[PDB]
């Protein structure tokens, strides 16, 4: 019962109204997971503003602010000094790594729409995200939206891995887990990154892993010239989660694959995971993310390629794809079981 | 509180949109679009993108932000006039404000609100952006009252001072409606002095209009040339807060009057801090203003301290004009 064309002056004043403060809720949300405040409220269901600014040294007239943003669309309910979880509390909270991806982590991107948008100023660096906010995002939507699918997937094998490689490997958690799954195992993070090694070589350092798991800097596009070749062929499980769409356009993507291929030719199984482009979605029925996700990537001039794209590249690329895994519901997003 | 699973969705998904119509509002002021859809009421992207030379698909992703929200409706490449779309395109200025020129504030929320980190330039915004949205929250919601004030001063003014003069548009206007008139404006900053400069000249007013780099809050500093003294009429529109906290206004207005001793009337519009409106209630522009002050840590006086200040700080309040309506909004014509 949405999609109406003409409406009461009253009504479109509440609805303009509701834009704007959204805005505010919306980069609230990822504040408030980050200075602690989402887990309160999910823990207790309620707390005490004062209290709160007190605990975690904060600016107390500005931490009202951020409640009274999140009060204003019903994500929490004001009560005298306390706030308590709203009627939207749950939803928001469950997609708050989203929010934070959004406002923290590409805000800057969002916010220069109109210098980002002109041709004469695309090339070279024309814009900047918060490659840390970035980070400290995808670690929770890697874990909350891809980490069924992806052990669901890892429980298909049908062998027990001796040598996994990982492509992006980022923070590292991922094969951090995997050695925990499969005690013996040994482990190889790849990126094009170089706080992405150290974080995680420290955080492998910090759970006992730093005997197996070691990393590598290079573009897993032309993962050949990269000197860590040698040790490629005792490989039998290859992952990449959340960037396979810089693999394109198409033709790259095919070479991509292909080169992966014989880089990698003792790989049984590869486990590839990553949101898509959407298409025929309705202006008014979009869901979280996939605006924000698609119109992003348009900004940056990056490629993003739909599930079909994908689907009908893996030959080419020398693969075969032998399950496929939807995620609920990160848009549409997918893991594809390769061999 | 109680609500279906489907709602929330709902709900949550359109805030997570809102915030990308909120900056595509600002995005398409700026580029043209929304003149563009306000005269036409419809628009090609295709052939947009191409007038203006920008990227079609961002251009597609830009409509399609605004029309997550029915600011506007999109029939393949053909954009329509939505059923929100006089009411964003009235308040366009506001968003514009929130998100270009305010956004690297709102964003650094985890950063700025720790105690810690409040030493120094602990937050950004752009001066450029918000001076440019500054220029039409001026025009669009200031203007009547002010012009009303002009109207009944009971006296024609033969040297303005203007207190954050910016562009200088607000002399010129005055110059305009006053060919005699002299004009004098104080700006802390050197690129509105600048720009203001430019403009004034380039209209053929820069016999008339001149101006100082200033800081109003300690006035009684500003050298000027002895120019002051001549100053029959003081203005000073947005800028009014930050001669708060009250010890600090009371001197202000103090220093003010003494700076200006000739001054006949003083024309004071700002917005003000509200009280008690309903948190799913706020209406455009509240919310984010005095936020953002509270993440700056700049006070923002309510309408009664400002009645209550007046006295103090040596003025006599004669006359009141509501503003319609940024949040609560007044001009004071003070003497
Ligand atoms: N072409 C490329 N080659 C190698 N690494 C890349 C790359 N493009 C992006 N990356 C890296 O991939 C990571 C994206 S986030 C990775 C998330 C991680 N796979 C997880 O699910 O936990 C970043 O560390 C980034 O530096
Ligand atoms: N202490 C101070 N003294 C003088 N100008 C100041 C100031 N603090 C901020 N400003 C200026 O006040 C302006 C705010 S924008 C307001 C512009 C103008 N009053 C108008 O009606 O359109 C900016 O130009 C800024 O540089
Ligand atoms: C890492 C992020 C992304 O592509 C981006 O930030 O540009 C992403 C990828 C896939 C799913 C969710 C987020
Ligand atoms: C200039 C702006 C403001 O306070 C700010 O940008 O910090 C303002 C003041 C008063 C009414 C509207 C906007
Ligand atoms: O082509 C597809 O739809 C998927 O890429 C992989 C797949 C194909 C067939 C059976 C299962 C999975
Ligand atoms: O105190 C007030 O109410 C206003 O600040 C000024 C005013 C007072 C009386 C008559 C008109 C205006
Ligand atoms: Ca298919
Ligand atoms: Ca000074
Ligand atoms: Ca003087
Ligand atoms: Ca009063
Ligand atoms: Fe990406
Ligand atoms: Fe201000």
């Amino acid at each position: 019962s949405h999609m109406s064309t003409e409406v009461s002056e009253a009504q479109a004043r509440r609805a303009v109204a509701d834009i704007f403060n959204s805005t505010l809720a919306s980069s609230a949300i990822g504040a408030a997971w980050e200075l602690g405040a989402l887990d309160e409220l999910r823990e207790n269901g309620k707390l005490d503003v004062s209290d709160f600014a007190v605990r975690h040294d904060l600016h107390e007239p500005a931490v009202v602010g951020m409640f009274t943003a999140l009060a204003s669309v019903g994500i929490v309910r004001r009560e005298g000094a306390t706030v308590v979880v709203g009627p939207y509390f749950d939803e928001a909270n469950h997609h708050r790594s989203l929010f934070h991806w959004l406002n923290q982590g590409s805000g800057e991107l969002f916010r220069r729409m109109p210098q980002v948008l002109p041709n004469e100023n695309r090339t070279g660096k024309f814009y900047q995200r918060d490659a840390g906010a970035i980070s400290y995002a995808c670690r929770e939507i890697s874990e909350r939206y891809f980490d069924p699918a992806f052990w669901a997937a890892v429980d298909g094998l049908g062998y027990t891995p001796t040598t996994v490689a990982d492509l992006g490997s980022g923070s590292g958690e991922r094969l951090i887990q995997i050695a925990r799954r499969f005690p013996g195992v040994r482990g190889l993070g790849v990126d094009i990154a170089d706080g992405a090694i150290a974080m995680a070589e420290k955080e492998v350092a910090a759970k006992g892993f730093g005997d197996q798991i070691s990393f590598v800097r290079g573009d897993a596009r032309t993962i050949d010239q990269v000197s860590a070749r040698g040790e490629f062929a005792e490989v039998d499980l290859l992952t990449c989660f959340m960037m396979g769409h810089l693999f394109w356009p198409r033709e790259n993507c095919v070479q991509t694959l292909r080169k992966l291929r014989a880089a990698f030719p003792n790989v049984r199984r590869f486990l590839l995971g990553d949101a898509t482009r959407t298409v025929g979605i309705p202006d008014r029925e979009l869901p979280v993310f996939t605006l924000g996700f698609e119109f992003g990537h348009d900004m940056m001039g990056v490629y993003l390629p739909t599930l079909d794209e994908w689907d009908g590249v893996f030959e080419e690329g020398g693969w075969r794809c032998v399950k496929k895994h939807a995620i609920d519901s990160l848009s549409v997003s997918v893991v594809f079981e390769l061999e």
